[PDB]
Protein backbone atom coordinates (compact mmCIF):
# COMPACT_ATOMS: atom_id res chain seq x y z
CA UNK A 1 0.00 0.00 0.00
CA UNK A 2 2.23 2.71 1.34
CA UNK A 3 5.23 1.30 -0.43
CA UNK A 4 3.46 1.33 -3.78
CA UNK A 5 2.32 4.88 -3.30
CA UNK A 6 5.68 6.00 -2.17
CA UNK A 7 7.59 4.44 -5.00
CA UNK A 8 5.28 5.70 -7.68
CA UNK A 9 5.06 9.09 -6.14
CA UNK A 10 8.76 9.27 -5.68
CA UNK A 11 9.47 9.03 -9.35
CA UNK A 12 6.84 11.36 -10.68
CA UNK A 13 7.51 13.88 -7.95
CA UNK A 14 8.63 10.33 2.30
CA UNK A 15 8.86 9.23 5.91
CA UNK A 16 6.07 11.56 6.97
CA UNK A 17 3.58 9.90 4.64
CA UNK A 18 2.09 7.18 6.76
CA UNK A 19 -1.00 6.18 4.74
CA UNK A 20 -3.15 6.38 7.91
CA UNK A 21 -6.21 10.74 5.30
CA UNK A 22 -3.10 12.25 3.74
CA UNK A 23 -2.10 15.82 2.89
CA UNK A 24 0.55 17.33 0.61
CA UNK A 25 1.43 20.78 -0.69
CA UNK A 26 3.77 22.48 -3.18
CA UNK A 27 4.93 19.34 -5.00
CA UNK A 28 7.13 20.09 -8.00
CA UNK A 29 7.06 17.45 -10.68
CA UNK A 30 10.11 15.95 -12.22
CA UNK A 31 11.51 17.15 -15.53
CA UNK A 32 11.43 13.59 -16.89
CA UNK A 33 7.85 12.81 -15.89
CA UNK A 34 6.85 11.77 -19.41
CA UNK A 35 4.29 13.71 -25.84
CA UNK A 36 7.67 15.33 -26.70
CA UNK A 37 7.16 18.25 -24.42
CA UNK A 38 10.10 18.82 -22.12
CA UNK A 39 8.65 19.98 -18.88
CA UNK A 40 10.31 23.31 -18.45
CA UNK A 41 8.67 23.54 -15.05
CA UNK A 42 5.79 21.78 -13.40
CA UNK A 43 4.03 22.43 -10.12
CA UNK A 44 1.22 20.92 -8.06
CA UNK A 45 -0.03 23.28 -5.37
CA UNK A 46 -2.00 21.02 -3.05
CA UNK A 47 -3.07 17.36 -2.88
CA UNK A 48 -5.23 15.17 -0.62
CA UNK A 49 -5.97 11.41 -0.53
CA UNK A 50 -8.61 10.06 1.78
CA UNK A 51 -8.36 6.31 2.21
CA UNK A 52 -10.93 4.23 4.05
CA UNK A 53 -8.30 1.59 4.86
CA UNK A 54 -10.41 -0.28 7.38
CA UNK A 55 -13.46 -0.23 5.13
CA UNK A 56 -11.66 -0.57 1.80
CA UNK A 57 -13.38 -2.68 -0.91
CA UNK A 58 -16.81 -1.97 0.50
CA UNK A 59 -16.87 1.69 -0.42
CA UNK A 60 -15.17 4.10 -2.82
CA UNK A 61 -12.02 6.10 -2.08
CA UNK A 62 -11.41 9.84 -2.66
CA UNK A 63 -8.53 12.07 -3.89
CA UNK A 64 -8.96 15.91 -4.23
CA UNK A 65 -6.26 17.91 -6.04
CA UNK A 66 -6.05 21.69 -5.78
CA UNK A 67 -3.73 23.97 -7.86
CA UNK A 68 -1.83 21.92 -10.52
CA UNK A 69 0.04 23.80 -13.37
CA UNK A 70 2.25 22.53 -16.15
CA UNK A 71 4.72 24.52 -18.35
CA UNK A 72 6.25 22.94 -21.53
CA UNK A 73 8.28 23.49 -24.73
CA UNK A 74 9.41 21.66 -27.84
CA UNK A 75 12.65 19.72 -27.73
CA UNK A 76 15.60 18.78 -29.90
CA UNK A 77 2.20 -14.16 -5.80
CA UNK A 78 2.34 -11.03 -3.65
CA UNK A 79 2.66 -8.96 -6.82
CA UNK A 80 -0.51 -10.48 -8.29
CA UNK A 81 -2.43 -9.73 -5.09
CA UNK A 82 -1.02 -6.20 -5.15
CA UNK A 83 -2.05 -5.72 -8.79
CA UNK A 84 -5.60 -6.93 -8.15
CA UNK A 85 -5.71 -4.60 -5.16
CA UNK A 86 -4.61 -1.65 -7.32
CA UNK A 87 -7.22 -2.69 -9.88
CA UNK A 88 -10.19 -2.81 -7.49
CA UNK A 89 -9.12 0.39 -5.68
CA UNK A 90 -8.64 2.36 -8.92
CA UNK A 91 -11.85 0.98 -10.47
CA UNK A 92 -14.21 2.81 -8.10
CA UNK A 93 -12.30 5.91 -7.03
CA UNK A 94 -13.46 9.53 -7.25
CA UNK A 95 -10.99 12.25 -8.42
CA UNK A 96 -11.73 15.95 -7.86
CA UNK A 97 -9.34 18.44 -9.47
CA UNK A 98 -9.59 22.24 -9.50
CA UNK A 99 -7.47 25.11 -10.93
CA UNK A 100 -5.53 23.27 -13.67
CA UNK A 101 -3.61 25.27 -16.21
CA UNK A 102 -1.58 23.48 -18.82
CA UNK A 103 0.23 26.07 -20.83
CA UNK A 104 2.63 25.09 -23.56
CA UNK A 105 4.85 27.79 -25.10
CA UNK A 106 6.50 27.28 -28.44
CA UNK A 107 9.26 29.58 -29.50
CA UNK A 108 11.05 27.58 -32.16
CA UNK A 109 7.95 26.87 -34.17
CA UNK A 110 6.70 29.76 -36.26
CA UNK A 111 10.14 31.32 -35.94
CA UNK A 112 10.08 34.98 -35.17
CA UNK A 113 6.51 34.77 -33.87
CA UNK A 114 6.54 32.74 -30.62
CA UNK A 115 3.19 31.57 -29.34
CA UNK A 116 1.87 30.20 -26.11
CA UNK A 117 -0.72 27.42 -26.13
CA UNK A 118 -2.91 26.84 -23.14
CA UNK A 119 -5.69 24.82 -21.53
CA UNK A 120 -7.60 26.19 -18.53
CA UNK A 121 -10.00 24.28 -16.31
CA UNK A 122 -10.78 25.06 -12.71
CA UNK A 123 -12.92 22.01 -11.84
CA UNK A 124 -12.98 18.37 -13.04
CA UNK A 125 -14.80 15.47 -11.36
CA UNK A 126 -14.60 11.82 -12.48
CA UNK A 127 -16.53 9.13 -10.57
CA UNK A 128 -17.67 5.54 -11.12
CA UNK A 129 -21.34 4.81 -11.81
CA UNK A 130 -23.60 1.86 -12.59
CA UNK A 131 -25.04 0.74 -15.95
CA UNK A 132 -27.75 3.39 -15.63
CA UNK A 133 -25.40 6.32 -14.87
CA UNK A 134 -26.47 6.65 -11.24
CA UNK A 135 -23.20 6.96 -9.29
CA UNK A 136 -22.38 3.99 -7.11
CA UNK A 137 -19.71 1.59 -5.85
CA UNK A 138 -20.13 -1.20 -8.32
CA UNK A 139 -17.56 -3.81 -8.98
CA UNK A 140 -18.11 -5.25 -12.39
CA UNK A 141 -16.38 -7.38 -14.92
CA UNK A 142 -17.98 -6.59 -18.27
CA UNK A 143 -17.84 -2.84 -18.54
CA UNK A 144 -16.89 0.15 -16.53
CA UNK A 145 -19.08 3.20 -16.45
CA UNK A 146 -17.30 6.44 -15.59
CA UNK A 147 -18.95 9.86 -15.40
CA UNK A 148 -16.87 13.03 -15.67
CA UNK A 149 -17.95 16.63 -15.11
CA UNK A 150 -16.11 19.56 -16.64
CA UNK A 151 -16.57 23.17 -15.41
CA UNK A 152 -14.91 26.14 -17.12
CA UNK A 153 -13.20 24.31 -19.93
CA UNK A 154 -11.29 26.98 -21.83
CA UNK A 155 -8.49 26.92 -24.40
CA UNK A 156 -6.35 29.87 -25.40
CA UNK A 157 -3.88 30.19 -28.24
CA UNK A 158 -2.27 33.56 -28.55
CA UNK A 159 0.23 34.56 -31.16
CA UNK A 160 2.95 37.06 -30.54
CA UNK A 161 2.96 36.80 -26.76
CA UNK A 162 5.58 35.88 -24.14
CA UNK A 163 10.75 32.64 -9.36
CA UNK A 164 8.38 30.16 -7.82
CA UNK A 165 6.09 32.70 -6.18
CA UNK A 166 5.59 34.81 -9.32
CA UNK A 167 5.18 31.86 -11.63
CA UNK A 168 2.42 30.40 -9.60
CA UNK A 169 0.46 33.65 -9.79
CA UNK A 170 1.02 33.88 -13.53
CA UNK A 171 -0.22 30.32 -14.05
CA UNK A 172 -3.26 30.81 -11.86
CA UNK A 173 -4.46 34.25 -12.87
CA UNK A 174 -5.88 32.95 -16.13
CA UNK A 175 -9.13 31.04 -15.56
CA UNK A 176 -10.62 38.14 -19.01
CA UNK A 177 -8.81 39.09 -22.20
CA UNK A 178 -6.47 36.56 -23.65
CA UNK A 179 -7.04 35.32 -27.17
CA UNK A 180 -9.17 32.35 -26.14
CA UNK A 181 -10.28 29.99 -28.91
CA UNK A 182 -12.65 28.04 -26.65
CA UNK A 183 -14.76 30.17 -24.35
CA UNK A 184 -15.29 28.65 -20.88
CA UNK A 185 -17.69 25.73 -21.21
CA UNK A 186 -19.22 23.34 -18.66
CA UNK A 187 -20.61 19.90 -19.45
CA UNK A 188 -20.84 16.26 -18.42
CA UNK A 189 -19.52 13.16 -20.19
CA UNK A 190 -20.69 9.56 -19.70
CA UNK A 191 -17.83 7.25 -20.69
CA UNK A 192 -18.36 3.48 -20.82
CA UNK A 193 -15.28 1.27 -21.23
CA UNK A 194 -15.55 -2.34 -22.34
CA UNK A 195 -13.43 -4.90 -20.49
CA UNK A 196 -14.60 -8.12 -22.16
CA UNK A 197 -12.39 -7.42 -25.15
CA UNK A 198 -15.11 -8.88 -27.35
CA UNK A 199 -15.19 -7.84 -30.99
CA UNK A 200 -18.98 -7.45 -30.90
CA UNK A 201 -18.94 -4.44 -28.55
CA UNK A 202 -17.07 -1.12 -28.87
CA UNK A 203 -14.01 -0.37 -26.78
CA UNK A 204 -15.29 3.11 -25.86
CA UNK A 205 -18.73 4.68 -25.67
CA UNK A 206 -19.09 8.34 -24.76
CA UNK A 207 -22.20 10.49 -24.34
CA UNK A 208 -21.18 14.07 -23.57
CA UNK A 209 -23.75 16.82 -23.14
CA UNK A 210 -22.17 20.19 -23.37
CA UNK A 211 -23.72 23.60 -23.04
CA UNK A 212 -23.18 26.61 -25.26
CA UNK A 213 -19.78 26.06 -26.83
CA UNK A 214 -18.31 29.26 -28.23
CA UNK A 215 -15.19 29.17 -30.40
CA UNK A 216 -13.38 32.28 -31.47
CA UNK A 217 -10.76 32.72 -34.14
CA UNK A 218 -8.78 35.81 -35.15
CA UNK A 219 -6.64 36.78 -38.12
CA UNK A 220 -3.36 35.75 -36.49
CA UNK A 221 -4.80 32.41 -35.36
CA UNK A 222 -6.48 31.94 -38.74
CA UNK A 223 -3.16 32.59 -40.43
CA UNK A 224 -1.27 30.15 -38.22
CA UNK A 225 -4.07 27.55 -38.17
CA UNK A 226 -2.43 25.31 -40.77
CA UNK A 227 0.92 25.60 -38.95
CA UNK A 228 -0.99 24.55 -35.85
CA UNK A 229 -2.39 21.49 -37.61
CA UNK A 230 1.23 20.58 -38.32
CA UNK A 231 2.00 21.11 -34.61
CA UNK A 232 -0.72 18.77 -33.32
CA UNK A 233 0.08 16.08 -35.88
CA UNK A 234 3.60 16.29 -34.51
CA UNK A 235 2.65 15.75 -30.89
CA UNK A 236 0.50 12.83 -31.73
CA UNK A 237 2.81 11.22 -34.26
CA UNK A 238 6.37 12.15 -33.45
CA UNK A 239 8.04 8.76 -33.81
CA UNK A 240 7.13 8.72 -37.51
CA UNK A 241 9.02 12.03 -37.85
CA UNK A 242 12.06 10.57 -36.07
CA UNK A 243 13.62 8.90 -39.12
CA UNK A 244 13.87 12.25 -40.92
CA UNK A 245 16.05 13.88 -38.32
CA UNK A 246 19.61 13.90 -39.67
CA UNK A 247 22.26 11.25 -39.19
CA UNK A 248 25.30 12.53 -41.07
CA UNK B 1 -31.96 41.27 -64.36
CA UNK B 2 -33.41 37.90 -65.40
CA UNK B 3 -30.99 37.33 -68.29
CA UNK B 4 -27.84 38.29 -66.39
CA UNK B 5 -28.69 36.14 -63.36
CA UNK B 6 -29.59 33.27 -65.70
CA UNK B 7 -26.20 33.45 -67.43
CA UNK B 8 -24.33 33.63 -64.12
CA UNK B 9 -26.31 30.57 -63.03
CA UNK B 10 -25.12 28.76 -66.14
CA UNK B 11 -21.50 29.65 -65.33
CA UNK B 12 -21.71 28.49 -61.71
CA UNK B 13 -23.65 25.36 -62.63
CA UNK B 14 -21.35 24.66 -65.58
CA UNK B 15 -18.35 24.60 -63.24
CA UNK B 16 -19.69 21.75 -61.12
CA UNK B 17 -22.14 19.83 -63.24
CA UNK B 18 -21.29 17.03 -65.59
CA UNK B 19 -22.70 17.50 -69.06
CA UNK B 20 -24.52 20.66 -68.25
CA UNK B 21 -27.10 21.98 -70.69
CA UNK B 22 -28.74 25.40 -70.24
CA UNK B 23 -31.93 23.53 -71.20
CA UNK B 24 -31.81 21.68 -67.86
CA UNK B 25 -33.20 24.58 -65.83
CA UNK B 26 -36.99 24.68 -65.84
CA UNK B 27 -38.39 28.15 -65.25
CA UNK B 28 -41.83 29.04 -63.97
CA UNK B 29 -42.80 32.22 -65.80
CA UNK B 30 -45.55 32.75 -63.24
CA UNK B 31 -43.13 33.60 -60.42
CA UNK B 32 -39.59 33.36 -61.79
CA UNK B 33 -38.67 30.28 -59.79
CA UNK B 34 -36.23 27.85 -61.37
CA UNK B 35 -35.81 24.12 -60.76
CA UNK B 36 -33.33 21.46 -61.78
CA UNK B 37 -33.61 17.77 -61.29
CA UNK B 38 -31.12 14.93 -61.32
CA UNK B 39 -27.81 16.70 -61.53
CA UNK B 40 -24.53 14.94 -62.16
CA UNK B 41 -21.35 16.38 -60.70
CA UNK B 42 -17.96 16.46 -62.36
CA UNK B 43 -14.93 14.64 -61.11
CA UNK B 44 -13.20 17.92 -60.25
CA UNK B 45 -16.19 19.38 -58.39
CA UNK B 46 -14.63 19.40 -54.94
CA UNK B 47 -11.26 20.67 -56.09
CA UNK B 48 -11.82 24.00 -54.43
CA UNK B 49 -11.16 21.99 -51.25
CA UNK B 50 -7.65 21.14 -52.57
CA UNK B 51 -7.85 17.57 -51.35
CA UNK B 52 -6.37 14.55 -53.17
CA UNK B 53 -9.85 13.16 -53.71
CA UNK B 54 -11.74 12.14 -56.83
CA UNK B 55 -15.53 12.24 -57.14
CA UNK B 56 -16.46 8.82 -58.51
CA UNK B 57 -20.12 9.76 -58.39
CA UNK B 58 -22.21 12.69 -57.30
CA UNK B 59 -25.91 13.31 -57.48
CA UNK B 60 -28.18 16.26 -56.74
CA UNK B 61 -31.71 14.90 -56.80
CA UNK B 62 -33.81 18.05 -56.79
CA UNK B 63 -32.72 21.69 -56.72
CA UNK B 64 -35.06 24.69 -56.51
CA UNK B 65 -34.17 28.37 -56.50
CA UNK B 66 -36.65 31.10 -55.49
CA UNK B 67 -35.48 34.60 -56.41
CA UNK B 68 -37.45 37.74 -55.65
CA UNK B 69 -36.69 39.76 -58.74
CA UNK B 70 -39.07 42.54 -58.01
CA UNK B 71 -38.08 42.78 -54.39
CA UNK B 72 -34.63 41.22 -54.67
CA UNK B 73 -32.79 44.25 -53.38
CA UNK B 74 -35.07 44.21 -50.32
CA UNK B 75 -35.54 40.45 -49.96
CA UNK B 76 -33.54 37.23 -49.82
CA UNK B 77 -32.99 34.39 -52.22
CA UNK B 78 -33.93 30.90 -51.17
CA UNK B 79 -32.53 27.56 -52.32
CA UNK B 80 -33.76 24.06 -51.48
CA UNK B 81 -31.81 20.99 -52.40
CA UNK B 82 -32.98 17.49 -51.77
CA UNK B 83 -31.08 14.18 -52.02
CA UNK B 84 -27.38 15.13 -52.38
CA UNK B 85 -25.07 12.13 -52.58
CA UNK B 86 -21.29 12.24 -52.81
CA UNK B 87 -19.06 9.26 -53.51
CA UNK B 88 -15.40 10.33 -53.44
CA UNK B 89 -12.25 8.24 -53.84
CA UNK B 90 -8.59 9.04 -53.16
CA UNK B 91 -6.61 10.18 -56.19
CA UNK B 92 -3.42 8.45 -57.25
CA UNK B 93 -0.49 10.42 -58.69
CA UNK B 94 -17.95 45.68 -69.88
CA UNK B 95 -16.07 47.09 -66.87
CA UNK B 96 -19.42 48.18 -65.42
CA UNK B 97 -20.92 44.76 -66.16
CA UNK B 98 -18.12 42.91 -64.35
CA UNK B 99 -18.34 45.24 -61.34
CA UNK B 100 -22.15 44.94 -61.31
CA UNK B 101 -22.13 41.15 -61.53
CA UNK B 102 -19.68 40.89 -58.63
CA UNK B 103 -21.69 43.28 -56.44
CA UNK B 104 -24.96 41.56 -57.41
CA UNK B 105 -23.67 38.10 -56.50
CA UNK B 106 -22.32 39.59 -53.27
CA UNK B 107 -25.80 40.79 -52.34
CA UNK B 108 -27.37 37.45 -53.30
CA UNK B 109 -25.11 35.13 -51.31
CA UNK B 110 -24.86 37.53 -48.35
CA UNK B 111 -28.52 36.87 -47.49
CA UNK B 112 -28.97 33.48 -49.19
CA UNK B 113 -31.15 31.00 -47.30
CA UNK B 114 -30.12 27.40 -47.96
CA UNK B 115 -31.90 24.22 -46.92
CA UNK B 116 -30.48 20.85 -47.97
CA UNK B 117 -32.12 17.57 -47.17
CA UNK B 118 -31.00 13.98 -47.13
CA UNK B 119 -27.23 14.36 -47.44
CA UNK B 120 -24.80 11.46 -47.71
CA UNK B 121 -21.09 11.98 -48.40
CA UNK B 122 -19.04 8.78 -48.71
CA UNK B 123 -15.24 8.49 -49.01
CA UNK B 124 -14.22 4.99 -50.15
CA UNK B 125 -10.50 4.32 -49.81
CA UNK B 126 -8.82 1.08 -50.87
CA UNK B 127 -5.41 2.50 -51.83
CA UNK B 128 -4.20 3.60 -48.41
CA UNK B 129 -4.00 0.89 -45.76
CA UNK B 130 -3.81 -1.77 -48.49
CA UNK B 131 -5.58 -5.02 -47.77
CA UNK B 132 -7.69 -3.11 -45.20
CA UNK B 133 -10.06 -0.94 -47.28
CA UNK B 134 -12.29 1.48 -45.42
CA UNK B 135 -15.11 3.94 -45.96
CA UNK B 136 -15.83 7.27 -44.26
CA UNK B 137 -19.27 8.80 -44.17
CA UNK B 138 -21.22 11.90 -43.19
CA UNK B 139 -25.03 11.82 -43.22
CA UNK B 140 -27.28 14.81 -42.55
CA UNK B 141 -31.06 14.58 -42.40
CA UNK B 142 -31.26 18.33 -42.90
CA UNK B 143 -28.89 21.30 -43.04
CA UNK B 144 -30.12 24.88 -43.10
CA UNK B 145 -28.49 28.30 -43.08
CA UNK B 146 -30.15 31.71 -42.90
CA UNK B 147 -28.81 35.18 -42.43
CA UNK B 148 -29.83 37.00 -39.33
CA UNK B 149 -29.54 40.07 -37.18
CA UNK B 150 -27.36 40.78 -34.24
CA UNK B 151 -30.06 39.10 -32.16
CA UNK B 152 -30.24 36.03 -34.36
CA UNK B 153 -33.60 36.80 -35.87
CA UNK B 154 -33.72 35.98 -39.52
CA UNK B 155 -34.00 39.11 -41.55
CA UNK B 156 -32.71 40.59 -44.75
CA UNK B 157 -29.62 42.41 -43.70
CA UNK B 158 -26.92 44.46 -45.30
CA UNK B 159 -24.07 45.45 -43.01
CA UNK B 160 -20.64 46.50 -44.05
CA UNK B 161 -18.86 45.37 -40.88
CA UNK B 162 -20.50 42.11 -39.88
CA UNK B 163 -22.32 39.09 -41.20
CA UNK B 164 -24.56 36.91 -39.01
CA UNK B 165 -25.56 33.41 -40.05
CA UNK B 166 -27.56 30.77 -38.18
CA UNK B 167 -27.06 27.19 -39.37
CA UNK B 168 -29.06 24.25 -38.02
CA UNK B 169 -28.07 20.63 -38.43
CA UNK B 170 -30.58 17.96 -37.81
CA UNK B 171 -29.49 14.37 -37.41
CA UNK B 172 -25.79 14.51 -38.29
CA UNK B 173 -24.03 11.14 -38.17
CA UNK B 174 -20.46 10.11 -39.00
CA UNK B 175 -19.55 6.50 -39.74
CA UNK B 176 -16.13 4.86 -40.12
CA UNK B 177 -16.36 1.42 -41.73
CA UNK B 178 -13.21 -0.68 -41.39
CA UNK B 179 -12.67 -3.54 -43.85
CA UNK B 180 -15.64 -2.06 -45.68
CA UNK B 181 -17.42 -3.27 -48.80
CA UNK B 182 -16.83 -0.56 -51.37
CA UNK B 183 -19.32 0.54 -53.95
CA UNK B 184 -16.42 1.43 -56.13
CA UNK B 185 -16.51 3.01 -59.56
CA UNK B 186 -18.68 0.08 -60.56
CA UNK B 187 -21.01 2.30 -62.56
CA UNK B 188 -24.31 0.95 -61.32
CA UNK B 189 -26.59 3.98 -61.20
CA UNK B 190 -24.77 3.47 -55.91
CA UNK B 191 -28.02 5.34 -56.14
CA UNK B 192 -29.82 2.50 -54.41
CA UNK B 193 -27.12 2.38 -51.77
CA UNK B 194 -27.61 5.97 -50.77
CA UNK B 195 -31.39 5.28 -50.76
CA UNK B 196 -30.86 2.78 -47.95
CA UNK B 197 -28.93 5.49 -46.06
CA UNK B 198 -32.04 7.66 -45.82
CA UNK B 199 -33.56 4.60 -44.10
CA UNK B 200 -28.08 0.87 -38.27
CA UNK B 201 -25.76 -2.11 -37.78
CA UNK B 202 -24.60 -2.06 -41.42
CA UNK B 203 -22.32 0.85 -40.49
CA UNK B 204 -19.98 1.52 -37.57
CA UNK B 205 -20.93 5.00 -36.36
CA UNK B 206 -18.26 6.96 -34.54
CA UNK B 207 -20.92 9.69 -34.17
CA UNK B 208 -24.52 8.78 -33.43
CA UNK B 209 -27.14 11.16 -34.90
CA UNK B 210 -27.07 14.57 -33.21
CA UNK B 211 -28.94 17.82 -33.86
CA UNK B 212 -27.64 21.28 -33.12
CA UNK B 213 -27.48 24.97 -33.87
CA UNK B 214 -24.52 27.14 -34.85
CA UNK B 215 -24.63 30.93 -34.46
CA UNK B 216 -21.78 32.25 -36.61
CA UNK B 217 -20.66 35.88 -36.66
CA UNK B 218 -18.20 36.80 -39.41
CA UNK B 219 -16.30 40.07 -39.56
CA UNK B 220 -15.67 41.48 -43.04
CA UNK B 221 -13.77 44.50 -41.70
CA UNK B 222 -10.44 42.72 -41.49
CA UNK B 223 -9.81 44.70 -38.31
CA UNK B 224 -7.44 43.12 -35.81
CA UNK B 225 -9.59 44.48 -32.97
CA UNK B 226 -12.47 42.05 -33.49
CA UNK B 227 -12.33 38.26 -34.07
CA UNK B 228 -12.56 37.29 -37.73
CA UNK B 229 -14.66 34.21 -36.88
CA UNK B 230 -17.09 33.69 -34.01
CA UNK B 231 -19.27 30.64 -33.50
CA UNK B 232 -21.62 29.51 -30.73
CA UNK B 233 -22.77 25.89 -30.77
CA UNK B 234 -25.75 24.44 -28.90
CA UNK B 235 -26.12 20.72 -29.39
CA UNK B 236 -27.96 17.60 -28.28
CA UNK B 237 -26.37 14.74 -26.34
CA UNK B 238 -23.46 13.74 -28.47
CA UNK B 239 -22.81 10.05 -28.62
CA UNK B 240 -19.38 8.95 -29.84
CA UNK B 241 -18.37 5.30 -30.22
CA UNK B 242 -14.98 3.76 -31.03
CA UNK B 243 -14.68 0.29 -32.52
CA UNK B 244 -11.73 -1.85 -31.57
CA UNK B 245 -11.01 -2.04 -35.31
CA UNK B 246 -11.30 1.75 -35.66
CA UNK B 247 -9.01 2.29 -32.66
CA UNK B 248 -6.24 0.23 -34.28
CA UNK B 249 -6.63 2.32 -37.46
CA UNK B 250 -6.80 5.59 -35.51
CA UNK B 251 -3.16 6.67 -35.89
CA UNK B 252 -3.17 5.87 -39.63
CA UNK B 253 -6.30 8.02 -39.82
CA UNK B 254 -4.64 10.97 -38.10
CA UNK B 255 -1.89 10.61 -40.71
CA UNK B 256 -4.58 10.72 -43.39
CA UNK B 257 -6.26 13.89 -42.10
CA UNK B 258 -2.92 15.70 -42.02
CA UNK B 259 -1.81 14.44 -45.45
CA UNK B 260 -5.14 15.61 -46.90
CA UNK B 261 -4.94 19.04 -45.25
CA UNK B 262 -1.35 19.59 -46.38
CA UNK B 263 -1.60 18.18 -49.88
CA UNK B 264 -1.62 21.54 -51.58
CA UNK B 265 1.97 22.31 -50.64
CA UNK B 266 3.37 19.13 -52.17
CA UNK B 267 2.21 19.76 -55.70
CA UNK B 268 4.20 18.00 -58.35
CA UNK B 269 4.89 19.81 -61.61
CA UNK B 270 5.66 18.02 -64.83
Amino acid sequence: VAGLLNRFLGMYVPKQLKWEKVRLDNLELQREALLPINVIKGHLGHLVLHIPWKTLASEQVKINIEDVFLLASPKERTQTFAQALVTKIVDNLQITIRNIHIRYEDAISAPGHPFALGITLEEFSAVSTDSDWTPAFITSIQSAHKLATLESLAIYWDTDAKEHDEMLKFFREMISEHQFILKPVSGQAKIEIDKTGSHTVPRYKANLLFDEIGVVLDDQQYRDALMMVDLFHYFIRHQEYKKFQPKG
